[PDB]
């Protein structure tokens, strides 16, 4: 039932080792260990995470975040150039911890969150861990 959890981030004031950001239409800054997302109006901006070596499948994804607008989480795998959205979150003025089910059919190497209205609302992500596991069977380490 042991799934295998890969901490991306956590209290860092910098991307994630072996990690490149391929985001668009946004700022990314730090503050007291959250990843900030600036997007700029009308862009639909998007963090985008590109594991530079390997790929994940399946599993889960975990991670807090706070929000002023609806955040699009999606997954992409870079060889086939495909895209899977995983689900919008509405609005949250505090942190809130999400645990998601990936239901992709490829591997992915880029994890999006993106400003799906295109307002410019701002997006304070934390602990972003993948599980191998579903999102029921996660045992936040
Ligand atoms: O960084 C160097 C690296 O870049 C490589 O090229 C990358 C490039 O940098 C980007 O990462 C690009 O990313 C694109 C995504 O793959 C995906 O296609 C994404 O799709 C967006 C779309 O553009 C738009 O934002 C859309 O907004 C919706 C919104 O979500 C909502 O539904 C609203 O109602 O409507 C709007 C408008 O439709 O949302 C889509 C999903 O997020 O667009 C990204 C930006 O273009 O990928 C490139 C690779 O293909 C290479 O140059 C590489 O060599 C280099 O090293």
């Amino acid at each position: 039932v042991r799934a295998t959890y890969t901490v991306i981030f956590k209290n860092a004031s910098g991307l994630p080792n072996g990690y490149d950001n391929w985001g668009w239409g946004c700022t990314l800054s730090y503050y007291g260990g959250a990843m900030i997302i600036n997007p700029q109006e009308g862009k639909y901006g998007a963090v985008s995470l590109k594991r530079n070596s390997g790929s994940f499948r399946g599993g889960s994804l975990r991670f807090d975040m706070k929000n002023e607008g609806k955040v699009k989480i999606l997954v992409e795998n870079s060889e086939a150039a495909e895209k899977f959205e995983v689900e919008t979150i509405s609005p949250s003025d505090e942190y809130v911890t999400y645990i998601l089910d990936v239901d992709f059919d490829l591997p992915f190497d880029r994890i999006d969150f993106q400003d799906a209205p295109g307002n410019g609302d701002r997006i304070w992500i934390k602990n972003l861990v993948h599980s191998t596991g579903s999102a029921d069977d996660f045992v936040d380490p």
